[PDB]
């Protein structure tokens, strides 16, 4: 059914739509999603995320339908549409700059330094390192971004994203909440599945029951606190 | 051309899905949407709203994709899913009870009394009557529902809904912001297009540019103020 050898990595061209999400960009760069990054529906995302990563429909339907709000189309997006600030896209990203003081769309190596340097002395990233990175990235946004938004919702989304890189890029059981640095680094820096380096699609389904306790533990270890508004309101569509 | 003779009203059966929205219920009762009220996509809503009412894609795409959040499916809903409180469904409805103190799903004649009795001495409802109804419905919820939610967002949705019945059920130019009581009453009470009573689909497109000034004027005349935190956060999916 799914043949990874028939899904080679190819660099996106200059008119291939790419977004702020390394998960979806990586699927597109391997043809699990359309390589042009356009006309993508939630069914397409569900199937691509299952085939590529063994991520289940529960989280992809929930996230996907929120992502659909970022376009002007009835049932599709471009991947670039997802950069719409305050729908899903948030400050204190792991690999992108805050929209008020920089580029909220493209991989940025200087931002990524915090993650790349985390968990000193080990060859994996794990739940405690992930939490430390989140704490540090939010401190960076509070220090440098006069428009910073930090809410219960953005904090949960951020922990979700960390749980994603820990699980989808895992070597063994994604339950363990740890992933080889060499796999995660390739994922973010090149938006490529690190097949050559020894990565394989998880044989364990990654769903909400699995991710939940990981998300909550990342949040707990990150020493997160409310800083201001705390209204979990999302942007419901472009140009409002 | 649209043939309404090909789209007769039929009462919903006991396992036909129906929701809190008279607009979409009415389209289903005429087969513009599936009579069973199930497996409804945003494209289906766009086409049905155009064919039945001359409502354009701008508002239906925006509202439709928010409505999709209420189901567990990738790109469809059942009409009943739309009852999900705090996505679109709100307190101080025109024809339904608040969820905390009653049934937020079915037409309720006692609630509907306020609208049915508005604009005394005219045979139309109009912008000032619609505003008075909204003021009175909200006051009712504030008096009887200690859990009332009333925010910039719910207030905008409410004025949008009033603008819809004023425009879609109009006799002449929907621009005028007035509709025969005999048409509107059938719309709410029977969820039927009042063809027998003389109604015809608008020949003027109903879109955001047309609705916007009507919405804003209803709001202005309604002497509205927020309740509590005024947080415009929506519920992003069922069972959270
Ligand atoms: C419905 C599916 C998905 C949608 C709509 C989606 C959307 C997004 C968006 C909008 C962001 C930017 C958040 C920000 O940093 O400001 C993002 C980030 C991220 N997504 Fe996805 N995503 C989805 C699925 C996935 C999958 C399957 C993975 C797999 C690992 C993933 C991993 C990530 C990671 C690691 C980030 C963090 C990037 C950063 O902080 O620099 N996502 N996602
Ligand atoms: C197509 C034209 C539409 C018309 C004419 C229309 C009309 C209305 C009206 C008049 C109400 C208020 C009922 C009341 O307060 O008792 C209402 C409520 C509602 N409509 Fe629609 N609607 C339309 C489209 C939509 C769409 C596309 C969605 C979502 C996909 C939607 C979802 C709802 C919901 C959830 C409510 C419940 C709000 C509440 O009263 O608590 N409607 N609609
Ligand atoms: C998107 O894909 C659908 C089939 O899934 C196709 O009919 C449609 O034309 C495509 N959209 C565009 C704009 O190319
Ligand atoms: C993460 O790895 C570091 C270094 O190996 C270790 O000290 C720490 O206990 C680990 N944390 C978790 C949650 O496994
Ligand atoms: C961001 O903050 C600055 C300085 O506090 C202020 O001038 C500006 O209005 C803010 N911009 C936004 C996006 O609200
Ligand atoms: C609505 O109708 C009433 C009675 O005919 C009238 O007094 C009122 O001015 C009308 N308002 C608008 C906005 O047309
Ligand atoms: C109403 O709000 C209060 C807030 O103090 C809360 O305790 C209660 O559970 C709410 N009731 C309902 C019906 O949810
Ligand atoms: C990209 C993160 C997923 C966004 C989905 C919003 C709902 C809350 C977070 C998902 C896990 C609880
Ligand atoms: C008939 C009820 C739906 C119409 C209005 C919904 C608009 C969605 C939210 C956008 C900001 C108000
Ligand atoms: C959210 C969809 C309905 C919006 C209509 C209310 C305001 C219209 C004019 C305001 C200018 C931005
Ligand atoms: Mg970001
Ligand atoms: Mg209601």
């Amino acid at each position: 059914a799914v043949d990874f050898s028939a899904h080679p990595w190819k660099a996106p061209g200059p008119n291939d739509s790419r977004g702020p999400c390394p998960g979806l960009n990586t699927l597109a760069n391997h043809g699990f999603l359309p390589r042009n990054g356009r006309n993508i529906s939630v069914p397409m995302i569900v199937k691509a995320g299952f085939e590529g990563y063994n991520v289940q429909s529960d989280i992809l339907i929930l996230a996907g339908k929120v992502g659909m709000l970022t376009s002007r189309e009835a049932d599709t997006i471009s991947l670039e549409d997802l950069k719409l600030h305050g729908t899903i896209e948030h400050d204190a990203s792991l690999s992108r700059e805050d929209v008020a003081i920089g580029d909220n769309l493209h991989f940025n190596e200087a931002i990524f330094t915090t993650l790349a340097n985390s968990n000193p002395g080990a060859d994996v990233y794990n739940i405690s390192s992930a939490a430390q990175v989140q704490h540090d990235r939010l401190a960076d946004s509070v220090a440098r971004n006069p428009n910073v938004t930090n809410t219960d919702l953005t904090a949960t989304i951020r922990s979700s994203e960390s749980a994603f890189y820990l699980t989808v890029m895992s070597a063994g059981d994604p339950l363990r909440g740890e992933a080889p640095k060499k796999f995660v680094n390739v994922f973010f820096q090149e938006e490529r599945m690190p097949i050559k380096e020894g990565w394989k699609r998880s044989t364990t389904p990654i769903n909400l029951p699995l991710l939940g306790p990981i998300i909550d533990r990342i949040t707990e270890l990150s020493d997160w606190k409310p800083t201001g508004d705390n209204c979990g309101a999302i942007v419901l569509g472009p140009g409002l």
